[PDB]
């Protein structure tokens, strides 16, 4: 009766979303408003039908009852994210605003369906209940970021502002889907519960940086600033995705607990640096300063991905605990440097000073990645 309670809860979430689609629809009369709402309402339904199917695919493969409790936790977060893409819609009724609203709700829905299928894959691969708790945490983090993207949208109605908002919400969604897939691969590879705890922290660290970039967007509706915010959030998302994949490869290698701890600290160091580059953007609405900001965050999203790929290569070699600590200390030292290049830029918005501090953050990022790679190659030889 466990999968039965899951299907009924799944049908309570789909129903709670259609009512939310109706709750936003009674307060709208423009034709383009009802169009995109019917588009957004059809996107959460094809995702709701895809959730009951994964609840049935793990029934033929009779998963543990922890898989059905994560499917109900994922359906519930699905209903809340549609009601969030609709609560932000309630303050708007323009064509492009509703269009990007439908696009963003379709982005978190396709990401939600992909998470349930990954939960189903681990079910046939009979994972641990720590993977299920990480699945509910990854789904909860997904809802917190889509809702934050909508709240930031509640402050803006610009066509380009809403377009980059939908482009950004899809970026973390595609990043979140890739995280759930890696969680499924390690589930087939039956890794530890320290990996799933770091996976929950990685899902949270993603939400922190996404909400921060949106919080920075709550200060700017200039098309040049919105795209820079969107392209930046995409960089950190592509970074976090690579960090989740690396967290799975060492899980295939079956490493120690200190690795996932440094992986959870690396995801946090990424969040701190991403929010910092956004917090300095809260003091700059010039085009050239905005580009230098997002370009450095791209250089920082590349650096963090390298330091996570390096910590994984030492876990495959079976290294000591001093490596993951030095890896986490390089991640935080990188965060202090990317935050410093942002607060000092808050005292210079001339194009020359912006691209100058940016290029130095790329030179230092390549140096930090060189420092992380040096730490890895030293641990492979058996260093004391």
């Amino acid at each position: 009766e466990a999968a039965d309670e899951a299907r009924r809860a799944i049908e309570a979430a789909l129903e709670e979303a259609r009512a939310a689609a109706d709750e936003a629809r009674s307060d709208s009369t423009g034709e383009t408003v009802k169009k995109a709402v019917d588009k957004a309402e059809k996107a959460a339904e094809d995702a709701f039908r895809e959730i009951k199917q994964a609840v049935n695919q793990a029934e033929k493969q009779g998963a543990s009852e922890a898989a059905f409790e994560a499917f109900a936790a994922i359906a519930a977060a699905a209903a809340e994210a549609a009601a969030a893409a609709f609560e932000a819609f309630s303050d708007s009724t323009g064509e492009t605003v509703a269009e990007a609203v439908a696009k963003a709700l379709k982005a978190a829905m396709e990401a939600f369906a992909e998470i349930a299928k990954a939960v189903a894959q681990a079910a046939k691969q009979g994972a641990s209940e720590a993977a299920f708790e990480a699945f509910a945490a990854i789904a909860a983090a997904a809802a917190e970021a889509a809702a934050a993207a909508f709240e930031a949208f509640s402050d803006s109605t610009g066509e380009t502002v809403a377009e980059a908002v939908a482009k950004a919400l899809k970026a973390a969604m595609e990043a979140f889907a890739e995280i759930a897939k890696a969680v499924a691969q390690a589930a087939k590879q039956g890794a530890s519960e320290a990996a799933f705890e770091a996976f929950a922290a990685i899902a949270a660290a993603a939400a922190e940086a996404a909400a921060a970039a949106f919080e920075a967007f709550s200060d700017s509706t200039g098309e040049t600033v919105a795209e820079a915010v969107a392209k930046a959030l995409k960089a950190a998302m592509e970074a976090f995705a690579e960090i989740a994949k690396a967290v799975a490869q060492a899980a295939k290698q079956g490493a120690s607990e200190a690795a996932f701890e440094a992986f959870a600290a690396i995801a946090a160091a990424a969040a701190e640096a991403a929010a910092a580059a956004f917090e300095a953007f809260s003091d700059s609405t010039g085009e050239t300063v905005a580009e230098a900001v997002a370009k450095a965050l791209k250089a920082a999203m590349e650096a963090f991905a390298e330091i996570a790929k390096a910590v994984a290569q030492a876990a495959k070699q079976g290294a000591s605990e001093e490596a993951f600590e030095k890896f986490a200390a390089i991640a935080a030292e990188a965060a202090e440097a990317a935050a410093a290049a942002f607060e000092r830029f808050s005292d210079s918005t001339g194009e020359t000073e912006a691209e100058k501090v940016a290029k130095e953050l790329k030179q230092l990022m390549e140096e930090f990645a060189e420092r992380a790679k040096s730490v890895a190659e030293q641990a492979k030889n058996g260093a004391s």
